[PDB]
């Protein structure tokens, strides 16, 4: 035995109810889950790194066994950092299932205790993405359906703030 | 019954013989077809608004049941505006078809009353876009071919005129 | 009969142990391979056109009928200066086969004599690309085991001139 610890890293930009179904069924096959937002320096977020881990703490907050970190540098740095049994990944297309599938191998390479185990979404979040509530939410659409209450408030709050 | 209307969204940027022969295939199983060019304001088209719908014009113009309109924001939003029946895509490669089932998900959440037909392109325009047509004339090649007569001395224009 | 002359363009941004795979391959099955490395000008290359070339004929001038030359403009107008049998592809994943397969027939059509021929790679670089080893040193991680010994010292020479 021993105690397992899964990485799900992200740029959670922002938090959708598709992150949320994934942590919460995470939570349940592992004794910690840890939402590593990578914040993402010549990479440019929406969202800044403080607001991200305050979203996901607001929807995820709940489960005791999840905790909130921010990383930049190299995933493999980081799983070793956090002392990780595994990164875990939801899988929503076929494009990232062979993006997923390089990224193992290749951080297999790097390190050979790395590993990746992969949830498929339930169908209800399936068509969900981060990318697509941002441009939705930028031409005034409402994502309320798609991500948590806090989600919908930022994206006022960035709004009035400019945007 | 009632009056069957279609809209085809797209940059056409430029307008391909691919396009062509789907608003013409579009034409004849529905009332109305819109060819609906969407501006692009943060998204940075080759061609104007108005080169666009013009090139659009005249190769599509000699349909009786076709119009040509612009359009920005929320698909969705012009969909309720046009009191469409259905927006058309065409569907060239797997990535296309993934991407597609993704935002027919998606705007059904938003709309319930939306509707997504796909047409599969005739194999000879299979392998023509809009994206491949001016990386073809930036580099001086002959897309005489691929494109309407107009589109072709569109892109001597935009030579002229500095390119 | 005749002399055969494949092309292999690439950008070899750096070059990795899996182009130096598929080189070899390809010096065992024509008399001239031409590794043709595509310039990049409104395109935005890391390494220089001479880097490249340097890294690449470190890898790959032991093989007596292997060239490499750089090129810009259209991959079919180099077709026809160059004489070749043929072009030559890596195929790594399904969005390379789809991309690659579009290609082919647009060259076809701008160039009746036009030719691809694809390779598959050995499972043990399957995972390898360039833009995945520029993102792993631009990190700071170790790139030994995807590239030949010269790219890792030009990762540390780009390092030590800045970056
Ligand atoms: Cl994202
Ligand atoms: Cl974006
Ligand atoms: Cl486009
Ligand atoms: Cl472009
Ligand atoms: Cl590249
Ligand atoms: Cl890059």
């Amino acid at each position: 035995m021993s105690k397992t610890r899964v990485i799900y890293p992200g740029t959670f930009d922002p938090i959708t109810n598709g992150h949320v179904d994934l942590v919460t069924r995470a939570s349940r096959m592992f004794d910690e889950v840890v939402v590593a937002i990578a914040i993402g320096h010549h990479k440019n977020p929406l969202f800044s790194l403080e607001e991200r881990v305050a979203l996901a703490q607001s929807s995820l907050g709940h489960l005791s066994n999840v905790e909130f970190v921010g990383f930049d540098g190299l995933l493999v740095n980081f799983f070793k950092e956090q002392k990780a049994t595994a990164v875990l990944r939801g899988l929503r297309a076929v494009s990232d299932f062979e993006y997923e599938f390089q990224l193992a191998n290749m951080n297999r390479q790097l390190d050979p205790h790395f590993e990746a185990v992969f949830l498929t979404p339930s169908e209800q979040y399936s068509f969900i993405s981060s990318t697509l509530i941002r441009e939705i939410a930028r031409l005034k659409g409402d994502v309320t359906k798609f991500v948590p209450q806090a989600v919908v408030e930022a994206f006022e709050r960035k709004h009035q703030q400019g945007w």
